[PDB]
């Protein structure tokens, strides 16, 4: 009904890396999340949402 969401921005290294693993599979554990969260200097929430968003665009029958 409306739209007022202000997503964030991801660097090339982030879009490439994130998509690198997401391309094969989309799923990470606790230790896994923090692993890329602290390594990529990103936030645990960023990775979580980034996965949900990417999957949203992923077209494959519903």
């Amino acid at each position: 009904g409306t739209r007022r969401r202000g997503r964030q921005t991801y660097t090339r290294f982030q879009t490439l890396e994130l998509e690198k693993e997401f391309h094969f599979n989309h799923y990470l554990t606790r230790r896994r999340r923090i692993e890329i969260a602290h390594a990529l200097c990103l936030t645990e929430r960023q990775i979580k949402i980034w996965f949900q968003n990417r999957r949203m665009k992923l077209k494959k029958e519903l």
